[PDB]
C-alpha cells in the first residue's frame, strides 16, 4: 500500500452527464482511491473512477461527441482514460492527469455498442487490474431490430480481483475473484460493485414470461469469458453490440477481454435463474449472478 | 475419496430413452461412481452419469419436451441436470436427487444445436469435474442447408481432468489431462470416454473424398478449446449448432466453455489427420484424437 | 540445450519462392537453430524456419497449389511442416525431413485466409514453442468487399516465448513473454521477429485519416488473444481472413490459438496508437505494438 494511500478512502462521488447540444455530452468522472468489500471480510483499497469499481456507466446515441474531463483526486499516482468508443489520438487524447489536476479530452462515438473503458496509465495492467474499468454503452441511431420484442433490461460486468497491487500476481497469477457486478440504465435498477455475493443476495427481478436483454462486458483484466444463463438459450446476440453481429440459439457467448455483447432470453417459469461465466473455476470465485423471476416481477 | 466412495466402481448402466409421443420424449439416466482410465495405469473414480464420462449422448428432435428421470445411485453425494438444450426454471426443475432417490423433471427444447448437459449441484465446479457433463444434440426441425453434402458424422467432446476430487486444484490448478471423446449416433459408432489415447489407438474412421460433420462441444469445466482438424479447413461452421450462425473456411473453431458447434470439413487424401485443440499444452496433455482415412472407410 | 545445438547460431536464409504456373507456386525453406533477441539482453536458441521466429511470410493466390520444399539444416532435429491453408494428407505430406536432407511436399491452397503454419513433428508444442511458427495468406479470388477502402496494410503475428526448451513450462507454465512481430508485405515494410520491443521503438507507420488493415494470427502455442487497436474501433473483420465471415463495428477481435483474421480501421488524428492483445497479463509480458500516425505518413 502506497504510503500516501494509507488510510486513504474517498467517499464516492456521483458521475456528472449533461447534454449541451443534439450531438454533444459532457461527462466529469473523477479517479479515487475507495475501499470496496470484494468478498466478505476483504476490503481492497481500489483505483477507482468515482468510487465505484468497474466504475459508473455511461450511456450515450451513436454520432455524439464527448467532453471528457477527468478530476484525479489521487494524491500521488496520475490517471487518464481510454474509452473503446471513441476515435481519438490515444497520445493526445488519453494522457495522465496529474493529482489533483483536472483535464478535458473531446472525441466522437461513432459506432454503436457496448465498449470497455478503463485507464491508460503505464503500466495499464496496473491500472486496470486495481479497479479502472467500467463500461459505455453508445445507442444505435436505428435501434435493434429485436427491440420491440424486449420487455426488461440490465446491464452486467465481469472483472477480476488479484492479490492487493501485486504486479507479480497481477502477470502471473490465477485470479483471486471473479465478479459480476451490475450498473443502473433506469431509477429503480440495482448499482453496484464487482463483488462475489451482492447479486446472489439481491438478484436481479423479472417476470414470468419476459424477454430479458442484457448488455454485457467482460472487462478483464486478463480472462476470457463464457457468458451463460442457466435455464435458457440466448434467443439473439448481437456481438460487441453492433446491430449488424448478430447470432441465433447461442448457449453460450464467448467474450475476450474488453469484449462486450447485447444478449437477449426469455424466462418462461418461475424461479431463480443463475447468470454464470461457464469456465467454473471463475464461477466458484465468485462469477455468478442470479435473476429472480416471479409471477409479478417484484421481490 | 469420500469415506462411503472408497471401493466402488458401479457397473455402467445403458441410457433409456423411448418417444411418447410426436412431441414428447422419455429419458432416464443414473448419477454414479465408476472408475475410468483417463491415460494409462491413471484411475479417476469419477462422478458420472450412466458410469460414462462424459456421459452418453443424447438426441432429441427440435421441440420435443423430455420426460427426465435421474436415478441416485451415488451412497451419499445428491445430484442433479442441467440441459443448456431447455428452458426451465433451475430452481425447480433442476433440482438435486438424493441418494437412492429418483426425481423426474420435464422441460422443452425449444433450440437446435449441440448443447451441454452437466450435473447442477453445489459446488458446481465440483461436479463438473469429477465428471459429471456430456452433450445432448437437438437436431433443426428444417435441417443445415449443408445436410445433402455430409457424407459421414460424428460426435466430439472436450473435457479437463484434474488432481481427484481436490476443490483448490479445480479452481487454481492447470489441468492435468485434457481429453477427446467420441459418442455413438448410429449403430457400429465409437461410444467411448474422456481418455488420453483411445481415439489414437482407435481412430475414427472416412473415406478418401467424404464430406465429415463433427457435432462438438467443449465442456470445460475451465478451458475455452482452439479446435482445428490437421490437413483441411472447415468448409463450414455452424456456432452451437444453430443452422443461422454459419461461419465458412475456417482454420480454427473457437469455443467457450460449454460452447458447441458443427463443423463440416473435406478429406482430400488417404492417410491419419490429427483432430487437436491447438492450445497446444492440452494437445500435449492428451487432446489428440485421430481420424483414419482410407480408400474404402473401413479399416 | 541439446548438445549438438551448442554454440549453433545458423544464419538467416532469405525465403525463396517462384511462380511455376498460373495455378501453381514453389517455395523453399529451411529448418535451422537461430539466435534471437526476444526481450533486451535474453537470447533463445529458436527453433526457426529461415532464421526468423514467427517464420518468413508465404503469400499465394486462392487456388494456387503449393510445391514445398523443406532444407532440414538442423543437425540433430528433424523437422517437418503443416500448412492450415492447405487440403492435404498428415502422414504422408506433413512427414519429417531429417538433418541434412531435403523434402517435398505438394497441395493445394482453395481456401482464402490468413492461416498459421508451423513445424509438425512429434512433440508438437516443443517445435511451436521452440520457435517454428509463421502465416501464410492466400489472398481471395475476388477481393473482400472493402478492398477499394483499404489505404495501407501490414501484417502482424502474436506468440507466446517460454523457459528455452523446457517441456514441463511448455506444458504446465505462464508465457514468460507474450510478443507481436511484423512481416513485410511490399518493399519497404518492415520485417521482425517477435519480441517485446521492436515494435515499439520502431511503431509502425501511417497517415491521418487513413482506413488501414491488418492480417493478423495469433499462433501461441498456448494462449488466446483478444486483439484491440487503441483509439479506433474496426470497422470491418473477416474472420479467419475469409470474406464470408463478415463482422463490423467490434471493439476487439477474439482469436484462438492458430486463429486469423483481417481487421481494418480509421485512423482519425496525428499521434501513437497502440496495438495490444487485452489480455493485460500478456501485453505487460510484451504484448504491445505501435501505430504512428503523421499528417504525411512518413517519420
Ligand atoms: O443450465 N445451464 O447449466
Ligand atoms: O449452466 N450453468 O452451469
Ligand atoms: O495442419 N494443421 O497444423
Ligand atoms: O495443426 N495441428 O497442429
Ligand atoms: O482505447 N483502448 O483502451
Ligand atoms: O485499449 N488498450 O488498453
Ligand atoms: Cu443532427
Ligand atoms: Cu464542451
Ligand atoms: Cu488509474
Ligand atoms: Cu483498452
Ligand atoms: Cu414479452
Ligand atoms: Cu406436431
Ligand atoms: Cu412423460
Ligand atoms: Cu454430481
Ligand atoms: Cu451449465
Ligand atoms: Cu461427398
Ligand atoms: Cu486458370
Ligand atoms: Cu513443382
Ligand atoms: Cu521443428
Ligand atoms: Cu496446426
Ligand atoms: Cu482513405
Amino acid at each position: 500500500v502506497i504510503a500516501a494511500h494509507k488510510g486513504v478512502n474517498q467517499a464516492p462521488v456521483p458521475l456528472k452527464m449533461e447534454r449541451v447540444g443534439p450531438h454533444d455530452v459532457h461527462i466529469e468522472m473523477t479517479a479515487q482511491i475507495t475501499d470496496i468489500e470484494i468478498d466478505k471480510g476483504k476490503i481492497y483499497k481500489a483505483w477507482t473512477f468515482n468510487g465505484q469499481a468497474p466504475g459508473p456507466l455511461v450511456v450515450v446515441n451513436e454520432g455524439d461527441t464527448i467532453h471528457f474531463t477527468l478530476k484525479n483526486m489521487d494524491p500521488v499516482v496520475p490517471h487518464s482514460m481510454n474509452f473503446h468508443a471513441v476515435h481519438a489520438s490515444p497520445s493526445k487524447d488519453f494522457i495522465d492527469v496529474m493529482p489533483n489536476k483536472s483535464g478535458t479530452f473531446t472525441y466522437p462515438a461513432n459506432k454503436p455498442g457496448v465498449f470497455m473503458y478503463h485507464a491508460g496509465t503505464k503500466p495499464v495492467l496496473q491500472h486496470i487490474a486495481n479497479g479502472m474499468h467500467g463500461v459505455i454503452i453508445v445507442k444505435p441511431k436505428n435501434g435493434y431490430p429485436t427491440d420491440k420484442e424486449v420487455d426488461r433490461e440490465y446491464v452486467l460486468i465481469q472483472n477480476e480481483w488479484y492479490k492487493y497491487n501485486d504486479m507479480n500476481d497481477f502477470q502471473n497469477g490465477v485470479p483471486s475473484y471473479v465478479v459480476f457486478s451490475s450498473k443502473a440504465l433506469k431509477p429503480g435498477d440495482p448499482n453496484t460493485n464487482g463483488d462475489t455475493f451482492t447479486l446472489k443476495e439481491k438478484p436481479l427481478l423479472a417476470k414470468v414470461g419476459e424477454k430479458i436483454r442484457l448488455y454485457i462486458n467482460n472487462v478483464g483484466p486478463n480472462e476470457v469469458s463464457s457468458f451463460h444463463v442457466v435455464g435458457t438459450v440466448f434467443d439473439d446476440v448481437y456481438l460487441d453490440g453492433n446491430p449488424n453481429n448478430h447470432l441465433q440459439g447461442m448457449q453460450t457467448v464467448m467474450l475476450p477481454a474488453s469484449g462486450g455483447a447485447v444478449v437477449e432470453f426469455t424466462v418462461t417459469r418461475p424461479g431463480t435463474y443463475p447468470i454464470v461465466t461457464h469456465q467454473f473455476n471463475h464461477a466458484q470465485k465468485g462469477a455468478v449472478a442470479m435473476l429472480k423471476v416471479t409471477e409479478t416481477g417484484e421481490d
